[PDB]
């Protein structure tokens, strides 16, 4: 079975909106979402659908852009670093679960480089 997906809301966690968090949704995530290699990362890994029964035996902190998008829409984050940390978890999950040079890793690496370019300059 799949685990429950990561939370996209939490009433105990304080919310915030910042210029940088608004940018991470409307520019960074919105652009990455349209990349031709974005599709494996637009929702939590469905280990049942994708026939990856070992995925959550290996990956204990799952993250994906669908979850990040909902968190940004929820104002779930306190600051941009918290959101950037989720992107980095998503990329590292792929590199942990898979081997260097695998097709899915090549996809993640293309997105990671675009991600790095986009957050190189954030609004003030
Ligand atoms: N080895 C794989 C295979 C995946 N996949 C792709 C199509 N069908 C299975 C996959 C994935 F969607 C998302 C994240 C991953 O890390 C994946 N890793």
């Amino acid at each position: 079975m799949n685990p429950p997906p990561p939370e996209t809301s939490n009433p105990n966690k304080p919310k915030r909106q910042t210029n940088q968090l608004q940018y991470l949704l409307r520019v960074v995530l919105k652009t990455l979402w349209k990349h031709q290699f974005a599709w494996p990362f637009q929702q939590p890994v469905d280990a049942v659908k994708l026939n990856l029964p070992d995925y959550y035996k290996i990956i204990k902190t799952p993250m994906d852009m669908g979850t990040i998008k909902k968190r940004l829409e929820n104002n779930y984050y306190w600051n941009a670093q918290e959101c950037i940390q989720d992107f980095n978890t998503m990329f590292t999950n792929c590199y942990i679960y898979n081997k260097p040079g695998d097709d899915i890793v090549l996809m993640a690496e293309a997105l990671e480089k675009l991600f790095l370019q986009k957050i190189n300059e954030l609004p003030t």
